[PDB]
This record gives C-alpha cells, structure tokens and sequence, in this order.
C-alpha cells in the first residue's frame, strides 16, 4: 500500500520458500545461492519439504554467538536445483533499532500477509521460551503462532525473522551480513 509494503513484497516474491518439518509450515527466507535461514525451533533434519517438494538438507546450524548464547536462527543449505536473488547486501552489518518495520509472512495457512509493526527496538537479552537469547528485536504487535520465520523488512533493509511472543510484543532474531559471507 506503500514503499515498506513495496519493499517487503520484493522479498517475499522472490526469497521466500515455505518450509515444513515434523514442528511444522514456516516462512523460510532464502539468502544466496541454496542458504536459507529458518527458527532453530523449527528443528531442521536431514530431510525438509520446500513448497511440498521433498528436500535433503546439504548441511545445518543452529547458531549462537562468541559468550556462547542461542541466537535462534538455523542457517540450511538445501539440495535444491535453483539459486535464490542474492540479498545479503541487503542485511545490516551492526545491531541497531529501527522505525517503520514490516513483519511479512506465507503459509499455506497465512499466504500474503503484510503487518506494519511500527519502531523495531534493539532488545538484546530475552529469556525466550525458557531458552536465554541474544540479538532480539522488539516490537509492539500481538503477533499469533503460524507467523514464525516472518520476515521483518524497513525501506532497504531485511533486518530478522520472527521467533517468538507474548501476546502483546513480538520479537526476532537478528539477520546480520556477517552470518552469509559465503
Ligand atoms: C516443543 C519444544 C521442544 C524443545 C524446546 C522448545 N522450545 C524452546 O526451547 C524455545 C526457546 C527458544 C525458542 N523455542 N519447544
């Protein structure tokens, strides 16, 4: 409806896949090449289903900082015959909050859903699910389960994924160009 929602669509259209595993449908946001990154609590194995089509995962990793912290996002390369739009350039080198974000998600469930979530806070430590994580945006919108692995967009940047809520915040895991220096 205008340039957040623009810019928003861009990703989904092309760097987008939806993801099944044994926990589930989620948004899946392709990087580069075959690398895509998804929640580590969608627990990745060695086979995974991209848009229903069965895929063996080439390789995994459920990342966590240098003080040895989850950050819950699961870095796949997938066994697929077709590269993903190269968007690493789009990614922010440095923790930061933001304004003006956009939380976009498809499933089979949820296709083509847009939500304007307003300022991005830089959260940093939350005790998520019971599991202590580092680099957590905030936000103020009562996101519902189905809306994992959202992808969260400004005007120019892809900056998360969506992992988690409370019922009033919802909060994301950090995208950050130094996880996908290739
Ligand atoms: C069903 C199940 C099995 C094992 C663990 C969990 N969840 C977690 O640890 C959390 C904390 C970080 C995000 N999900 N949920």
């Amino acid at each position: 409806m205008g340039p957040g929602f623009d810019f928003a669509q861009a990703i989904m259209k092309k760097n987008t896949v939806i993801a099944r595993t044994e926990k589930g449908e989620f948004t899946m946001l392709g990087v580069y090449d075959r690398v895509a990154v998804i929640p580590t609590h969608a627990s990745v194995g060695e086979i995974i289903y991209i848009n229903d089509v069965e895929t063996r995962v080439l390789d995994a990793c459920a990342l966590r900082d240098l003080t040895d912290t989850n950050l819950e996002i699961t870095i796949v390369k997938l066994d697929r015959n077709q590269k993903f739009r190269d968007i690493r350039h789009f990614l922010p080198r440095c923790e930061d909050d933001y304004n003006d974000a956009v939380l976009s998600v498809h499933t089979s469930k949820f296709p083509n859903m847009y939500i304007p979530v307003g300022q991005v806070t830089n959260y940093g430590f939350l005790n998520l699910g019971g599991t202590p994580t580092h680099r957590i945006l905030m936000y103020n919108f009562p996101t519902r389960a189905g809306q994992c692995g959202g992808v969260v967009t400004t005007t120019g940047k892809v900056i998360g994924i969506h992992v988690g809520g409370n019922g009033a915040q919802g909060f994301a895991a950090m995208l950050l160009h130094s996880y996908f220096t290739d």
